[PDB]
Order: structure tokens, then sequence, then C-alpha cells
């Protein structure tokens, strides 16, 4: 069983050190600082999943953190309810144990471990994708299950182009597009309160798996995720806009799906006030809205939602544009000090409007967006 420990107070690496590299056709599951973690990388396994109704949402996100050291795993969850309530915390844990069992380490057995030496939190995928189950017990804080049932989308990157999210950076989509079940108990500050989505009750998430070997605050001013269904479309979106030293370049790891083709496999991020129709690649344009209905972020931009356009490539040239409008406030938490160039970090539950471009289409739907901030640096 391939296996990396992390524990104790030696975990870290004296320097940045390298990661192993992206395998092909693999959710890379496996850690990637699989023996010493290098202090300025981090590794991110997220799974999440919401109501195909907006009515509850869930994400969890694994964190191994070198630069955030000694405190590097993190389990940070973050939940919220149709009725307002909105429930987050990180659970911190002195150990991080992610075994991958079976002789390819690209396709094997994984299971995940984020505990004590009482706080677990656990995840476990399928060597083949098609499952997975995050289970927690927190005791006074977090009890119970989330799973995963795999539509099977085309989704794995085939070369390390296509897992970057930006150069030497990575995140995409193991899992796409899963049917999700939740089981879960939240301790509010003693009461308790639940939620509960069953396996045929429409609720979907993903499975996303990020590595990267710098510090990626450092890097960027604007972090957009996004995960939506309206309609027959399921997108996922992972947009990053670099520091001015680097002239904010736009990078974009994302993906539409309809009926569970994928339509466009967007690996170009468009400059955010264009919409022509030119498309030498698929590509998605996000563009921060600041028109029309929505919750108002409350940090740099005061924007209502984001546009997402989807272009294809492909012979018929099919844009898709998407309204995704805050809907819940989910998390909002400072990213520098306040003030004018104050940042931060919003999550919110989304409705979900539009469709093929040139089109009658009008769909309806729901997602989550993680909308971050970053300073522009000195
Ligand atoms: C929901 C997913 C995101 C908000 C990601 C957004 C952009 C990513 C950039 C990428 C390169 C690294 C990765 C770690 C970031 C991810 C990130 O910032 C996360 C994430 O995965 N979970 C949250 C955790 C959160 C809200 O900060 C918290 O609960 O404390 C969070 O802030």
């Amino acid at each position: 069983p391939f296996i990396s420990l992390l524990q104790g107070d030696q975990f870290l690496a004296d320097t940045p050190i390298p990661g192993s590299a992206v395998i092909p056709n693999s959710g890379n599951l496996f850690p990637k600082w699989a023996d010493k973690l290098s202090p300025t990388a981090v590794e991110t396994w997220l799974f999440d999943a919401m109501a195909e109704d907006g009515s509850a949402a869930f994400t969890v996100s694994f964190f191994r953190d070198g630069s955030q050291a000694p405190a590097s795993f993190r389990a940070a969850i973050n939940a919220a309810w149709s009725d307002g309530t909105v429930w987050s915390q990180h659970l911190v844990v002195p150990v991080s144990v992610v075994t991958s069992d079976g002789p390819d380490v690209g396709h094997g057995h994984v299971a995940g471990v984020w505990r004590t030496e009482r706080t677990t939190a656990s995840f476990d995928v399928a060597a083949d994708l098609s499952t997975t189950t995050v289970v927690f017990d927190a005791p006074g804080r977090i009890t119970g299950s989330l799973t995963h049932r795999s539509l099977g989308y085309p989704t794995l990157p085939q070369s390390d182009r296509e897992a970057e999210v930006a150069p030497g950076a990575y995140w995409f989509r193991p899992i796409a597009m899963a049917n999700a079940t939740v089981d879960l108990t939240f301790h509010i500050d003693k009461t308790e309160k639940r939620m509960v989505l069953g396996p045929e009750q429409g609720a979907f998430g993903g499975m996303d798996r990020s590595w990267l070997p710098m510090v990626w605050g450092k890097e960027a001013t604007d972090a957009l995720f996004v995960r939506a269904q309206a309609g027959p479309y399921v997108m996922a979106v992972m947009r990053l806009v670099s520091k001015p030293h680097k002239y904010y370049q736009n990078t974009v790891n994302a993906a539409l799906y309809r009926d569970g083709k994928i339509v466009s496999n967007a690996l170009r991020s468009l400059p955010p006030d264009r919409r022509d129709t030119a498309a030498t690649a698929d590509a998605v344009r996000t563009e921060k809205l600041y028109d029309g209905d929505g919750l108002v972020a409350k940090y740099r931009d005061k924007n209502v939602g984001y546009r997402l356009e989807f272009r294809s490539a492909g012979p018929e040239r099919e844009k898709w544009s998407f309204d995704l409008r805050h809907h819940q406030a989910w998390w909002a938490k400072p990213t520098s000090r306040p003030g004018p160039d104050g940042t931060g970090n919003s999550g919110f539950v989304v409705e979900v409007t539009g469709g093929l471009v040139g089109s009658e289409e009008s769909v309806h739907g729901w997602g989550m967006t993680g909308e971050v901030e970053l300073s522009d640096g000195h």
C-alpha cells in the first residue's frame, strides 16, 4: 500500500522541494509531496454537495498547506441551509495520511485521514473513481457522511497542460459530476442541526484535486470556484487572475457539460469584456456582474454574481452564457486588513439562468461560487 504519512513536528522539508509529476489520465489523488511537505506547497482534496434546488450546500477541502505550518493539516468545512443557517469550521489535526491500494499509484483505491493521534475527518475514493465517501467524526462539531456516485462525465487531464489551472499550478476534477448524498449533524453554538440529502433527491457535487508548489496567494488577485447545474448543463470552474507583476494573467481549468457530454473543455480564460464569436479553442469568460438581482459581495468587488460564457471550438461554434446570481451568503471572510484596499473570500449559493447563445433556451438551476480576492501587492 502506498502511504504518505505526515505527523509530528518534522514533516516539513527544509527547502521548497519538488513534488512528483502529473500522472496523465489519473485522479492524481495520491499526494505529490509524499514523504516531506514543501514549506510553500499546498495540496487540496475537495468534496462538495448541494441540493438541486439550492436548499442546502456543503463543501470540505482537505488541506496539506506547508506555508501554514505547524497547523498544516486542515479540513475546511462550509455548510449552508436555505433557512439562512451557515456553518463554517476548520478541523485542524496533527495527522494527515493518504494511502493508495494497488500496484498503480495513479489508479488505486485512495483513503485519506485527517485525524488526531477527538477529531477524525476522512475521505475514500474508489480506484475507478466511481464513488467517494467522506466521513466526519468530530464530536461536538460535525458528524456524519457525504457520498458521491459519479455520473461518469469525462474529466481526467490527458497531459500536464490539461491539469493546470495556471503555469505549474494544478486544479482539476477527478469526478466532474456525481449524485451526492449527505447525512450530517452539525452542532450550532447545545443545539444540533441536520443536513440530509438522500440518494434520489437530485443532490449533486464533485471531487476536485489540486496541488501547487508555491503559495498561491502571492500569485493571484482573484480566484473563482464554480459548480452549478441548470437544466441539462453542468459547469465547473476554477479561474485565477494573477498579480500585476504578471500583468493579471487570466487562467482557468473549467468544463461545461450538456447531458453529461463535455461541450466546452475550457482551459482558456477570456478577457471579461469580450463577448465576440472567436473560438480557436474551447474557452470560458468569467465576468463580474454588478447589475440586476443578486446579493452584493462585501469586500473588494461589490458584485451581484458572475457571468460565465463558455465557447466551443467545435464545428458548430456554440456559445453558452449563464448568469450566476448571489442567492444566499454562505461564507465571507477578509483576506487582508480592512479599508480601501480590502479584499475578501466569499462563498455563495447562486441561482443560475441562461443557456445556448442565439437560441430560445432559458434554463434554471443552482450552484455555488467561491469568490476570492487578494491584494494587488506592492
Ligand atoms: C471552494 C474552493 C475554493 C474557494 C478554492 C478557490 C480558489 C483556489 C485557488 C487554488 C490554487 C488553491 C485553492 C486552495 C483555492 C481554494 C480555496 O480558496 C478554498 C477552498 O477550497 N475551501 C475554502 C475554505 C475557506 C472558505 O477558505 C474556509 O472555510 O476557510 C477556500 O477558501
